[PDB]
């Protein structure tokens, strides 16, 4: 018969009542800067698509950062420039201030505001339960503003989002992966990191929405309050969606694939197994205790769910009782 | 009530007084060369709407350059080589020396003089004082031309303006988005690059002239006196008039759009702000104060207005003190 279609629950139909440029990024002319503006200080960093270099604009000698990205389809170049000058301006976006055409690679180079990042493995080692909730209530601003703008980020992990802990200042950043959303699209599950996949990415149904980055937001509060990093600790895909079914329970993984008439991979028949959903009590102990609350479990269950359709939207996470202290 | 109606204040009539056939592009009879006579070399580069070559005139031996045309409406190939027609032969203006069309793909080529440019990224940096006013002079004197002959460019910027600077020789170049000046007419305004692009184009007025090339001629003007490509750098249509407005100032903006009665976007609302109009002293540093001056300042400053009634003229522009020592 095929899988059951799906539409995202809110902002399904944002994109359509755009013009046609908002979302059509194939026909993006992009407008180059002066490369001369910039010389690079220093390297920060390395990554799949890209390299990551602090760099000084001579012409105001103000810091900013640079990427330089690798050899890739010019219309996902494309993409993620429609996508950042789309939310430019936003609550918590990272802000591209020009695009410049690298003299090595002859590749494009992104320009962006500097942002002073504590390295979250030192970071969060040290966060206090009121830190936790902040931080989540920043992403949460930014993710439900891009959302609300048509996009979905699809790639929510540490390692994207900086954190400047000094001035409570926080970016979500790295839109190489985001996407626009449209109802009725069938999507690449080739996305996002393995820790942080959802399971409608691990099942491969692929008319998903922004209720990805979601189940990935869960992924992270629960590294968080349990001192766990990251959390499911999967060696592949399929050991990914084993680590998430002997916490979840495989009743309500079943009941989500029948509800949607998935085609389950065989080769998980022989390593899911019979699990129960386990009680989240299980994971704390006296290292963790502290960072551990009824209404941060309460919001961490409300977030990891198998049914895509039934997580909490961005908005609806950020009334939720485990920031209401942060609200004030 | 809408908008108020414009006139260009020179050469008004000039097309009305022509024979129908002159500006009645859509009427005009092609007359084909044939393509055997040509063997292309190399490529040059690659565009919008074309693609450029080096090739040889095998009947006569001759180097030419080939624009192969990317698919593009009939009427817009015949308006481009009705207005290389018409302006054949006049001063600093590219000369059109043959069309032809492959047998096969039906593919439509232009073929041009040659002309051997020095990429504007590597002269620009060089030019002296003596030699920007040269060269402004030289682009006047075309602009000044076509403008007679009924006709604005509407895409005036560096990339269009080749420069052999062995033999002081200068030549406009791309027609393709040229058209003839009719009054009364309404005009698309989507023309024209984002960082050369004038407030009328910005603000979505109509019943524009020749006085619109004469404010990307400012904006040209602007980057070469202080070193800074471009000078308006703007992240899209609107922050490009946020630009604008930064450094002259809303008032004169607010008095330019009340004079004409026109319906800014609501969108401008939240982003135009109040500026004050700035001293173009701001812009003068070690590294480009040797190519700035009074006569230059005034020059620019008479350029560059919202109201494109009250710009210079290209002879207006040409009688200036700023080109005494040119004229000689
Ligand atoms: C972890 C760090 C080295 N980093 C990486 C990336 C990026 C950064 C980074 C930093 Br730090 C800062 Br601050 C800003 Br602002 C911006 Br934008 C970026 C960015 O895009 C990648 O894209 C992949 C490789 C790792
Ligand atoms: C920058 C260069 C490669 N170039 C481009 C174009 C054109 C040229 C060019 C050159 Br050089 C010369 Br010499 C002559 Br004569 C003429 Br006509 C042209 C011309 O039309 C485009 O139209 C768009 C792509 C870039």
């Amino acid at each position: 018969s095929g899988p059951v279609p799906s539409r995202a629950r809110v902002y399904t139909d944002v994109n359509t009542h755009r013009p046609r440029e908002y979302w059509d990024y194939e026909s993006h002319v992009v407008e180059w800067g002066n490369q001369d503006d910039y010389q690079l200080v220093r390297k920060l960093g390395r990554g799949k698509y890209s390299e990551v270099f602090e760099a000084i604009n001579i012409t105001n000698n103000e810091k900013v950062v640079v990427k330089i990205l690798k050899p890739v389809k010019k219309k996902k170049i494309k993409r993620e420039i429609k996508i950042l000058e789309n939310l430019r301006g936003g609550p918590n976006i990272i802000t591209l201030a020009d695009i410049v055409k690298d003299p090595v690679s002859r590749t494009p180079a992104l320009v962006f505001e500097h942002v002073n990042n504590t390295d979250f493995k030192q970071l969060y080692q040290t966060l206090t339960d009121y830190d936790i909730r902040f931080y989540m209530y920043e992403i949460l601003k930014a993710l439900d503003y891009c959302h609300s703008m048509g996009i979905m980020h699809r790639d929510v992990k540490p390692h994207n989002v900086m954190i400047d802990h000094e001035h409570r200042k926080l970016r979500l950043i790295d839109w190489g992966l985001a996407e626009f959303y449209h109802p009725g699209q069938e999507y690449n599950v080739r996305v996002a990191s393995r820790y942080f996949k959802g399971p409608e990415l691990l099942v491969d149904y692929q008319m998903y929405d922004y209720s990805l980055d979601m189940w990935s937001l869960g992924c992270m509060l629960a590294s968080m309050i349990f001192r766990k990093e990251p959390f499911f600790h999967g060696h592949d895909n399929y050991d990914q969606l084993v680590r998430i079914a002997k916490v979840l329970g495989t009743e309500d993984l079943y009941d989500y694939i029948d509800k949607y008439n998935i085609e389950l991979d065989p080769r998980f028949n022989d390593i899911l197994g019979r699990h129960s959903r386990k009680r989240w009590e299980r994971f704390v102990h006296s290292e963790n205790q502290h960072l551990v609350s009824p209404e941060a479990l309460d919001f961490l269950d409300k977030l990891l769910r198998y049914d895509h359709q039934s997580r909490l939207t961005a908005r609806e996470a950020m009334e939720h009782p485990y920031f209401y202290t942060v609200v004030k």
